[PDB]
């Protein structure tokens, strides 16, 4: 609370570059990255942060189906730990085209942790900022079609109620590791007023001290 | 190849205080900085320049009228196409007409398109487009699950121009402050502590250089 930062969003990037520098393969960077993910989640939960939203940045249509398989399979194991640390898990992104199986796992993972009182962790999977806005627009569009919503009655607050994470504290700080200075279609609507923090540190090397630096930079900025 | 630059001009007031002067002084200097940035963009092949004045109200409008009346003939002469983006429905009829006439007069120019955000907000921009799509739904000429990214994109401001490539924010603050949101999904973001009145050609080129290098890297 001292940092006054309630919601932190992170574009994780640099795992491949990190591995390359050491003459190592992708698997090595991914392994290092997952470790950094756990470290960041634990840090947030132990530092009074209300919400952490993670986005794995990566530079096909057959590959995605395979990635989400890995995603969900990895999730099933992580959920136990998350639940154990009192974390509330939520998956944001277009999960509509996921097969009903791995789509039920996600659903159960969320149901299982919904009642926790610790950190709320949002993991982006097949997520897009524009997509997020659009799916929210379709919802309002349905209500227009059903006759109980006039086009001209639509305002910002209304649309805000239909975008991902509307129930949570607004995003206060966005962190992007890896050196690139862009949002890359991650959160858009939700970062209208967020502090943007760019660091050249590669995701695998981003540790607790780096996270603290970002929070300190945030606190001193206003 | 930087085609569209958007700028969050900030720091006029702070600049004034640093000089131990009144706010009005910062404004005056800020105005010169605007003329300088526009000239620089128009002289270097930039396709579009979008300006947003960040602020830490009737007279405001009279100033707008005056700026339009004194600068549009020069913009037209320089082959600059002027556009005002934002909610101008609340403006008095005189200002709205000046804006409409200014755009009409320069609409046919083929040089730099200068976009001035007036009473503009990124969320408002998106919402105004959503309301346009909601109208066609109500008319039954559009299905809810028929709305997609491409469709909404065609209804947000500047959809007819090249995509925003670079967003520059002066003044030291590291936020978008509800300026462009949908349009900056893939843009390079550049923050400088330089105060707007001090932002000159060298600072602008520096951002362009940063853009070029970062394009070679990351893609
Ligand atoms: O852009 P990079 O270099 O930082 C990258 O490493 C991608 C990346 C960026 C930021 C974070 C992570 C990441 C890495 C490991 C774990 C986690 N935790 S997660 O909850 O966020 C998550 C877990 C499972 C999947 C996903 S994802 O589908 O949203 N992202 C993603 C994108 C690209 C590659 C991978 C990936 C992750 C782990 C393992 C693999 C597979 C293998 O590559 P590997 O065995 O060599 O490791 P492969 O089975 O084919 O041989 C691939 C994963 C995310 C996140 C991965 P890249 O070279 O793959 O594009």
């Amino acid at each position: 609370p001292a940092h006054g930062c309630r919601h932190v969003a992170i574009i994780m990037d640099g795992n491949g570059r990190w591995a390359k520098k050491q003459g190592k393969i992708r698997a090595f960077g991914h392994k290092a990255g997952a470790k950094s993910v756990r470290r960041a989640v634990s840090f947030a939960a132990n530092n009074g942060i209300e919400a952490l939203t993670l986005y794995a940045f990566s530079s096909p249509a057959q590959e995605v189906s395979a990635l989400m398989e890995l995603f969900v399979w990895a999730l099933d194991s992580e959920v136990k730990s998350l639940h154990r640390h009192n974390v509330r898990l939520r998956i944001i992104g277009d999960t509509s085209r996921f097969n009903s199986r791995l789509q039920e796992r996600i659903r159960k993972s969320e149901a299982l942790t919904a009642g926790n009182t610790g950190l709320t962790l949002n993991i982006a999977a097949n997520y897009g900022g524009r997509w997020d806005i659009v799916q929210g627009v379709r919802q309002l569009a349905e209500k227009v079609q059903q006759g109980n919503l006039q086009p001209d009655q639509i305002d910002e607050e209304m649309l805000n109620q239909h975008v991902c994470m509307h129930e949570l504290a607004p995003v206060d700080l966005v962190i992007r590791t890896g050196g690139e200075h862009r949002i890359s279609n991650f959160l858009l609507w939700q970062i209208a007023y967020a502090e943007l923090y760019f660091t050249d540190v590669l995701w695998p090397d981003f540790d607790e001290q780096d996270f603290e630096g970002a929070l300190n930079a945030f606190a001193n900025r206003e």
